């Protein structure tokens, strides 16, 4: 009785409620943002999240993301920055994670992120050590803070506990806290505490998001290389694929 | 009886109330953000705004900006992007403009902006035509939309009406609207309608903000060139100077 | 395949999401308010609402109510007001109605209500004519406004269309509108427009709510008569019973 | 240099900003609610609050109240309740108190109140002992909770420290807390902590408010006795008078 997809009703209810919560919190959600790509389930084995539901508190990798902005910011750029334009751009998204659920371990080669908790509390797991890129020298300025060790008793998704191994640092963010930056090339993940009375709602402001998603298929590329470019590297292979498409029955 | 500065009481009341409004609207304002650089008056001749006050509805160039993020995003960047890192980075700020007041005409060579109206309505004046940069070729992708002609009867600050000449396009933005992008190298300005019952509150998400302001004096530069770099070009000279410092008596 | 009850999962998800929406909107929801009495389905035949779900837009009589206050206000009252204390008291509740769903036709003999729309829009159907009370003279002051005729094409719950007959007046309320008063002894009902992108959220401030509900069973009576007193008279008999208990399987 | 009135500019700025804060917090404020009666200063000697301003943190008795509802609730009442209708009715108001400022000691003979903190924290001082009414027996049900002793170092308005003597009980309320009831015939007062970064915003839901204020002069009385009826008894005589009118120069 292992779920392999989500019913149209489960999907619509999940995403529509999330959009309303977003609107209540004053996030500018338009009609086109409420689509079949907003609700993400990272891998077939994660559809079991809808076995007991989004309020069961069980650890699964699934989340909602409403993207209000993903601007290349290529206009006005000297032609020389062309090869580096992919590290810039502006992206604004609202992320909604239910109790116990996770945005799984992954890293970006080009995208730097920042978090602003709007509702609930966010538990961020990450590697304070950045990854390297074979053959290319990289700049450094502030790097990432070390944070604290994980609190005791964190329930990880069954069959994916090892994917969190390297994300040794932990920080719990709350509404009103200073903005938190997740530099590119750093492994990161996050969840909404299982005992939370509300879904975790986080505003993410980042550089351009290269994600050839279902709702992405059908857009013009500002620069050749960008075409089909995927800037998401999930530690769990089963998470990289499902990331781009949601099975709705 | 022309004002040349703002009293400490006028300043504190202006900024503290604005911060509370910001908090009420869920913008993450920390203590360090509420300082003597938050309240901006663009030029000595604009201090007359406090002659009758921020609720008089008279046209003056003054505004409040609370910056929650100004991240260089240099970490993890290949060394080659060093000369172009200044066109990237992440900046999050809350802007508060009272009825009739303006954020004066200006343009940025490196910074691209985006607007999200949180409270009230925003009247944006801009040039759909970007400016050129002597000797350097520039990329183009989407450019700016033409918008509409100005509505009739817009009261401009006395003695600065000509600075708005080239900003022929107009767009009125409201809460819930799609994000609006102001590409770098485009002249832009905005005001809160004079008949508004509430101050205009706008969330600005942009690339790095190079502004050697009073609260800026005393920060490490991620890259040599960035040091003291000012990326703001106001059409009105009296606005470029006052931008960096507020006279509080 | 006609539903006769709601599953524990459907109930919890319905009420927990509603509570989060309420919190997002700053309504003071405590743990004890999130119980098995919050989600109301008016009659067995209305459980079919969960056949297609709360986002189907179909007309059914079901809603959520979180009560933050139900104060008798008997303390300090001269003993003579004892028999009339039941017409007073203070009650504060947040009401959440999904698209197309209704709070069914009913009237109160003692309770006067008021509505404040927090999210979405509220369509109120009511009788501008108050009902009489055999043998007892009644006071009059402002009475109810006539309002407008019903808009065309209002889909009513199947098998209960006649219960709306006498509620000839219509008013559509929005956030920011003046408070709307529903005087005692007036038939009233309301729904969230079927095409609404968000659940209707309304703050109700009224005199004491005499409702021997499931979560009510087990409270001290400030005055003898109040014990077990039910002040709700639904035009539809199938709505009076189900009002007090929700079948959760 | 003792203030005896508030300038039109000081008044408008005080009330207009407060209204905007209220709107930001989703309180339904209409145009007619933003008038010259909204800003209250309890006595000539309290105008010195505007000597240093509403953000000085000094102890003075002044506040803002926006009334969205004051419904007699007389309609549908059996004629016998006529003499007791004055203890009922519905009143909804938003109260805004700046740091260090107080709503001064007073009690109501007919009105029972309840508090819901929307922004900031509320420090309530009150007498757990109700006052008696010569010759008339009174009902009792729950009475008031004892609360805690006052915290140390509470700065009271100069020249009115004795008016707080009997208000021995203290409770600090926060957003999200259960509704707090202030029964009629109990002395009560409250302030916004002097170190608060935001004005205290509280939603008050109470029975009818008999207050022949400036904005009150010119309304029909639902019942004879109600005419000109004042249900506010301030311990400080200088507070009873100024309560009904604000001196605006
Ligand atoms: O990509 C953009 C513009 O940045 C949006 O129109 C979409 O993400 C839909 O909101
Ligand atoms: O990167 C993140 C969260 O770290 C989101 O913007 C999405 O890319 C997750 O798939
Ligand atoms: O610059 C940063 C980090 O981006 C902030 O700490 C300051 O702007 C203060 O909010
Ligand atoms: O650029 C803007 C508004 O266009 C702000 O971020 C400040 O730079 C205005 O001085
Ligand atoms: O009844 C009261 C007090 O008025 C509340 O405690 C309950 O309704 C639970 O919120
Ligand atoms: O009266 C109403 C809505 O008219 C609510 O407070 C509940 O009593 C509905 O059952
Ligand atoms: O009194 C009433 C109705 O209760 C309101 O119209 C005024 O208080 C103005 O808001
Ligand atoms: O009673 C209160 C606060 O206790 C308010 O509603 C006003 O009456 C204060 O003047
Ligand atoms: O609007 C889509 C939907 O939610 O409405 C009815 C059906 O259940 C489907 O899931
Ligand atoms: O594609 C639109 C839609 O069906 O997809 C998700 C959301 O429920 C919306 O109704
Ligand atoms: O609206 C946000 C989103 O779901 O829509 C497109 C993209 O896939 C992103 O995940
Ligand atoms: O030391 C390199 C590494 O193993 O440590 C952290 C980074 O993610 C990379 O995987
Ligand atoms: O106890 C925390 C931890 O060691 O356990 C699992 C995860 O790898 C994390 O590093
Ligand atoms: O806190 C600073 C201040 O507002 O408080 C008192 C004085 O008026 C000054 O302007
Ligand atoms: O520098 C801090 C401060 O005085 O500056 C502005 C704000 O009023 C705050 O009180
Ligand atoms: O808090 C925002 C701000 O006022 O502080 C620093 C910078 O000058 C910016 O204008
Ligand atoms: O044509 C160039 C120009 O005059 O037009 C718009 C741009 O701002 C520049 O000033
Ligand atoms: O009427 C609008 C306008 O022509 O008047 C002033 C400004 O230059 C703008 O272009
Ligand atoms: O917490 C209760 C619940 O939602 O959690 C799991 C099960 O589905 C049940 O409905
Ligand atoms: O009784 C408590 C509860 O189970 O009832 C409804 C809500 O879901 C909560 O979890
Ligand atoms: O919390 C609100 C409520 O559901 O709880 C008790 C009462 O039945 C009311 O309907
Ligand atoms: O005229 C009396 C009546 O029929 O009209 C309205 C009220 O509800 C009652 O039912
Ligand atoms: O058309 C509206 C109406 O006449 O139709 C049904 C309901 O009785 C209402 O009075
Ligand atoms: O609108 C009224 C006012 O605020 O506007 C100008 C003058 O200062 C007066 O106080
Ligand atoms: O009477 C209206 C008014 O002048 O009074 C107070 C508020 O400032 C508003 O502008
Ligand atoms: O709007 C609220 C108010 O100021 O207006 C009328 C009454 O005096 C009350 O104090
Ligand atoms: O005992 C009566 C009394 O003195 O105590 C409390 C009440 O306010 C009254 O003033
Ligand atoms: O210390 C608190 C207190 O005793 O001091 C003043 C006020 O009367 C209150 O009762
Ligand atoms: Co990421
Ligand atoms: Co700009
Ligand atoms: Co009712
Ligand atoms: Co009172």
């Amino acid at each position: 009785s292992a779920r392999t997809s989500i019913t149209r009703r489960e999907y619509d209810e999940w995403v529509r409620e999330a959009a309303a919560l977003g609107k209540a919190l004053r996030y500018p959600i338009t009609e086109k943002m409420v689509n079949d790509s907003a609700g993400i389930v990272f891998g077939a084995d994660q559809y079991d999240a809808f076995k007991n539901g989004m309020w069961s508190g069980e650890p699964y990798e699934a989340m909602i993301i409403f993207e209000s902005l993903n601007e290349p910011a290529v206009d006005g750029l000297p032609t020389g920055a062309a090869p580096y334009a992919e590290y810039s751009g502006l992206c604004d998204k609202l992320m909604i994670v239910h109790p116990g659920k996770f945005c799984p371990p992954h890293h970006h080669g080009r995208k730097t992120e920042s978090y602003e908790v709007v509702l609930g509390e966010m538990e961020v797991f990450y590697s304070p050590t950045p990854s390297a890129e074979s053959g290319v020298e990289l700049l450094n300025f502030s790097g990432m803070p070390v944070g604290s060790p994980w609190p005791e008793g964190v329930a990880l998704p069954k069959g994916r506990e090892s994917s969190y191994e390297k994300l040794t640092s932990y920080v719990r963010l709350r509404a009103g806290d200073p903005k938190f930056v997740m530099h590119r090339k750093h492994l990161h993940a996050f969840r909404c505490p299982p005992d939370s009375d509300v879904p975790l709602v986080v505003r993410q402001v980042s550089t351009y998001s290269h994600e050839p998603t279902e709702a992405a298929a059908g857009n013009h590329a500002p620069i050749p290389s960008w075409l089909g470019m995927h800037d998401n590297d999930f530690v769990s292979d089963a998470a990289n694929t499902g990331r781009l498409q949601t099975a709705i029955s």
